[PDB]
């Protein structure tokens, strides 16, 4: 049928399921690791947080772009 929602709820490896709250997909396109925001806070994994500021439309536009890697994504690529 004509389904307006297109929310591709990803599978959270820290769950083995999908839906419950919000999903976040880890960086690196050759990886794409999906989990929950609650899982990220729970593990305390690597999250880079870049704030973009703009004034588009004669005002202020704020977009935060978080670059996150899954917990088992940190060891691959030894810093
Ligand atoms: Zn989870
Ligand atoms: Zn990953």
């Amino acid at each position: 049928m004509n389904i307006p929602p297109a929310r591709w709820k990803l599978t959270c490896y820290l769950c083995k399921q999908k839906g419950v709250g919000a999903s976040i997909q880890c960086h690196k396109a050759n990886c794409y690791t999906a989990f929950h925001v609650t899982c990220a806070q729970k593990a305390g994994l690597y999250m880079k947080m870049e704030p973009v500021k703009e004034l588009t439309g004669g005002g202020t536009t704020f977009s935060v772009r978080k670059t996150a890697y899954c917990d088992v994504h940190t060891p691959p690529g030894s810093t």
